[PDB]
This record gives structure tokens, sequence and C-alpha cells, in this order.
């Protein structure tokens, strides 16, 4: 009945793009369908990787096989990581050509870029990725899901304080989305050192007609490690929760967020009982719990609330 | 913990291959790693098609990435569909290789080569597949699921009778497989005209060798359904791997589970079809989804008999 277009990386071994988004959405009912833009042993984050890209003819080719069938008929658009210009303005062709067939269609877009270490800002795709991004992938996007770094180029602004970051977020929302939501590790927590900040920010007509405007902000306790694959998790449950509660952006983050610290919980957890006390674990050590997780996919826990900005 | 190695056809929309195969082993906690042997738009049981195939040099490029990160550590291989015969003797090196890594590792084949049609014989895969399944696949899997069709073109005889069927799974438990399940046959059902006869042998220690056989009579649902022998091979894996010794259990298992899906397929399909409207394929799709209950605990609805 809710049908899903995502267009992410297949792994063999492990969770990131559509590996870390199909099992969830699937658990919670969507009915996703799966275009993998590559397949990949591994992350790429392993001492060893080795696989095959998806072209843009070959992801034109799959696209023109379901418009033949007359299976064009979505109701989101998922996508995440891109590497090729070239297959991000086939993307972008194919969101356009399936929102005409459904005005309704959802673009949740995670505009993957790069990301900030300890000061250094540094991307992770090709620099002629971020005016396609710009100019085409945010204009048609809904929902988008920046870091901060990422909702600084593409805003051309740096944040230096929630301030700022709630102008750059009205910025993306005159550029196309209604709603925006950022993460960041480096604005300042009152709870904390180790803490992620979100911020979200959601525009949306009334029943009476009116235009307003929901904005909430969630300070959440890190849990210890980094993972591969966060981001595409994060924007799948978003995705998924603003779905269930599409007029109430505070529950939707809170049950996202809730998601996501169980699932991770779960994997430190697991990681650091294989690795040893004492020993750092592994990029295999560290794949997220997926399968293990179903039940917190299902009905998570809240963990923490959001507040009203 | 339990990791399976699947190496089946992804499809965009739809439930075939891996697509039949990986939700429902997800939903059952095995960590299943799907390698997609092609990627297409939709089954060819549509009007049109449109993909990519993954070639024999890709298939071995992948798996060298998991090899040189020590990551070729699986319980279970699980094959089934494949057209190609480089294709498939790569995956018998892999798997090859996966057994001198894993001793214990259980290989599960559905060789998928075609199907009866009114008795009639039709195959799937070009004919030089046949001989790589006989001297190559058979004798590395463990488990195997063949129609009846696949059971006399691997064993070289024809099937009349469940006597017959049994003897020929002697010959295939004797090629190599420790477990056989004939998963649709021409046979006659004593519950009527519309049943189908499944048949299922597995030989294990107990520390003699022993033998279970069991049959089951199975109402077939009337409609043409798509993946759903990959969706059969997947969850005789689940249900062997929790009820090793129970051969009887397993398979009731997996037809109530392969039940639950279909009926609530029919039930979906007919209406959105309407009164009297033979369904589409596409109307046709396993609610795989919508069957996440079902396949983590099904209700038994279909009782095998030990022979
Ligand atoms: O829409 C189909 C089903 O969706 C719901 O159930 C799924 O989503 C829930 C959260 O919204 C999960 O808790 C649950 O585990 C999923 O199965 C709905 O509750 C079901 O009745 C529908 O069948
Ligand atoms: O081994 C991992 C989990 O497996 C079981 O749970 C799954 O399989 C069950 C059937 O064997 C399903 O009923 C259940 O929904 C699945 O989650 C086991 O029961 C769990 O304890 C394990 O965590
Ligand atoms: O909810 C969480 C959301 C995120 C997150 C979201 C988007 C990203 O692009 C990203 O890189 C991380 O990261 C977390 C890290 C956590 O340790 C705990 C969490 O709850 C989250
Ligand atoms: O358990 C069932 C198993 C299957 C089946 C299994 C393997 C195949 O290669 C195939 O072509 C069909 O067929 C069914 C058809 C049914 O209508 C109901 C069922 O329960 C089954
Ligand atoms: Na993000
Ligand atoms: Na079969």
């Amino acid at each position: 009945e809710c049908r899903v277009l995502s267009i992410q990386s297949h792994v063999i071994r492990g969770y990131v793009g559509n590996r870390a988004a199909t099992f969830p959405l699937q658990v919670l009912g969507f009915e996703i369908d799966a275009v993998n833009s590559v397949q990949f042993s591994n992350h790429t984050g392993y001492a060893h990787w080795k696989g095959q890209v998806l072209n843009s003819d070959e992801l034109q080719e799959l696209y023109e096989g379901l418009r033949l069938n007359n299976m064009n008929k979505y109701d989101y658009v998922l996508t995440g990581y891109t590497r090729d210009k070239s297959f991000l303005a086939m993307v972008v062709d194919i969101v356009q050509e399936l929102k005409q067939q459904n005005p309704r269609l959802v673009y949740v877009c995670d505009p993957v870029l790069g990301d900030k270490w300890d000061g250094e800002g540094s991307m992770y795709v090709p620099e002629d990725l971020l005016p396609v991004y710009k100019e085409k992938v945010v204009p048609l996007a809904d929902i988008i899901t920046p870091n901060q770094f990422e909702a600084e180029l593409l805003s051309g602004r740096k944040i230096h304080s929630q301030e700022e970051a709630l102008r750059v977020m009205d910025m993306l929302h005159s550029m196309g989305p209604d709603t925006v939501v950022i993460t960041s590790s480096d604005l300042p927590s009152p709870q904390g050192s180790n803490y992620l900040i979100v911020l979200g920010s959601q525009r949306r007509r009334n029943p009476a007609g009116s235009v307003v405007m929901e904005r909430i902000r969630m300070d959440i306790r890190k849990v210890d490690a980094v993972f591969v694959g966060t981001g595409d998790l994060f924007a799948a449950m978003l995705l998924a929760w603003t779905h269930k509660h599409p007029n109430n952006l505070k529950v939707a983050c809170e049950k996202t967020v809730s998601t996501l610290h169980h699932v991770l919980q779960r994997t430190i957890q697991c990681a650091k009982a294989q690795a040893g006390e004492g020993v750092r674990p592994s990029p295999m050590q560290l794949e997220l719990r997926m399968v293990q997780s179903k039940r917190d996919i299902e009905d998570p826990e809240i963990v923490v609330q959001a507040t009203v900005l």
C-alpha cells in the first residue's frame, strides 16, 4: 500500500545504504523497492573492498522496465550516498517523472556530501555534485537530513550556533523541502561534551489552511563509538515515522532518534563483547545489529524527549 | 550469529530470488548476506523487463572482497535459479572454499531446471546446466528442493508413484544431500484432485545412520505465483535449522508459512482484480511484507505423516 523507491548502495556483508534502509522499512510495513546503485563486498571503511557500480544508463534501463509495466507509481523516493554526477542527474529525472505520475510523492533525500573531523570539513563525493544538489536535487526534495557540514555547503553559510542553524534551515526550506532535519556534533549542548544535536523544522498547511512551522531540538548522549550506515538508517526511519505522524514532527523525531539509539546501543554492546575489555572493535564488529533490533524498530521505547523551539 | 550467503536474483519490484528469501530469513533472525546474481526491474512473467546480469568474474571479485577481510565464514549457502553455466561453476568453487573454511557449512540448493505443465516437461535453463548440477552442484549440496520434474532430470528416472519417488530420493541421497524434499508432484492424493504431494527424506545420525521420511498432502491454491520455490527453500533452511532432528516439524512449518503467504496473496489479488477477473502478475506478487507475523510463527495448517 505504501511504496518506497530507494536508490542506494548494496553491500554483501553489513548494513549501509539500502542494507541499512530496507529491512527496517519492511518491518514497518512499507513496500520498499531497492535499486542497488552499487554492489560491494562490504563498505569502504574496511581494510579491503571490491564491487561493481551501477551507471546512469543502467539506472535508466531499470526505470524503463518499471515504466513499461506501469509500475512507476510510488509514494516515496529515498536517496542517500551518491557518487557520480551523471547518476545523480538521472535520479533527478526519475523523481521528476514519478512526481508527475503522483504529485503527492514525498522525496526523502539524505544530501550526502561530507563531514567534519576535529575542525577539518572535507567531502566524501566529487565537488561537482554540490551544484546539482543545490539547483536540482534539493528543490525537488520534500524531506532532507543534512549534517551540519552539508547544511553549510548547501546554504553557503557557516553555522556557529543554534540561531544560525535555524536561519540555515529557513534558507533550506526556501530552496524546496518542507521538512529539514540537521544533525550536528559541533553545536554546544548544556548536557555535556559527547552529545549529538538534532534540529528539526517542518512547514505544513493545517486543516484551516494556514502555513505553520514546527521546530524541535534534541540533545542526545551519543553511544561510545562511531558507526557506518547511521545516516542511512536515520533517513529511512525519519521517512517511516513522519509517514505515521505527518503533523507531529516532535513525535516523529523522537521515535526516529530512539530507534537509532537502541540499534547503536545494542551494536556497541555486542561489538565490545566480541572485541574484549579495552580492545577497540573492528569495522566488522561494529556493523549495525539490524536484524537483532527488529523489536526496537517495531515499537521503540522513547529514550529522549525533544524540546520545543 | 547464524550467517547465510544467498546467491540469487534481485528484482526492484516484486518478490523472487533474494527478494523472496531475504526479508523472511532476516525476520527469523538470520544474518543473511545477499549476492544479487541479477538486478532486473521485475520478474520475467511480466510483459516487459530490463536489467543487468552479474557475471562470473564479478561474483569472484565480490567473494575476494569477503575473503580478504576474513569474512568468508558462513553457516549456510543458499542458491536457486541460475541461467549461466560459468556462473554456476563459480558458485561451486565458492561453496567448495567456504566448506574448506567451515566443514559444518550447510549448502541449501534449489536445483531450478524446469517444471511439468499437464504432465509435459519444459525447461527453464539451458541444457548444459544439467550436467553441472548432476556432477558438481548436487554432490556438494546438503539440502535440495527439486520439484518432481527436476528430481527426474537429476536422477534419470521417471516417477509414477510415491514408491518410485522415494527410490529416486534415495538415489539423490547417494549423490550427496542428506535432506531431499520433492516440493511438488503429479502424484495422486486421497484428499481430492485439488491436492499435491510433498515428500521429504532426511538421512541423519541418532550414532547410527537413520532415515526420516515424511509425506504431506497440500490443497493447491489456484494461481500462478512466482518466487514460491525460492521462499520454500529459504524457509526449509530456517526451520530445519531450528528443528535439525525433526523433518516432520520443519516441513510443517515451511509449508504452513507458504500457505499463509499464498492465501493472503490470493485474497489481495482477487480484491484488486474484481470478481471473475483472473489477476495479473503484478496483483499476484507475494504479500511478503504483510506476512511478517506468519513468517515469525506460522500457525500449523497441515500435518505431515511419517512414512
Ligand atoms: O500498514 C501495515 C501494518 O502496519 C502497522 O504495523 C507495522 O507498523 C507498526 C508501526 O507503525 C509496527 O509496530 C508493526 O510491527 C508493523 O507490523 C499496523 O499496526 C498494522 O496493523 C498493519 O498491518
Ligand atoms: O537467533 C536469533 C533470534 O531467533 C529467534 O527469534 C526469531 O525466530 C523465531 C522463530 O524461531 C521467531 O518467532 C521470532 O520472531 C524471531 O525473532 C529466537 O526466538 C530469539 O531468541 C533470537 O533472538
Ligand atoms: O539518533 C541518532 C542519529 C544519528 C545520526 C544521524 C544522521 C547522521 O548523518 C549521522 O552521522 C548520525 O547518530 C546517532 C549516534 C548515536 O550514538 C546515537 C544516536 O541516537 C544517533
Ligand atoms: O507449501 C507449498 C510449497 C509450494 C512449492 C514449493 C516449491 C516449488 O518449486 C513450487 O513450484 C511450489 O507450493 C504450494 C502451493 C500452495 O498452493 C500451497 C502451498 O502451501 C505450497
Ligand atoms: Na544525515
Ligand atoms: Na522447488
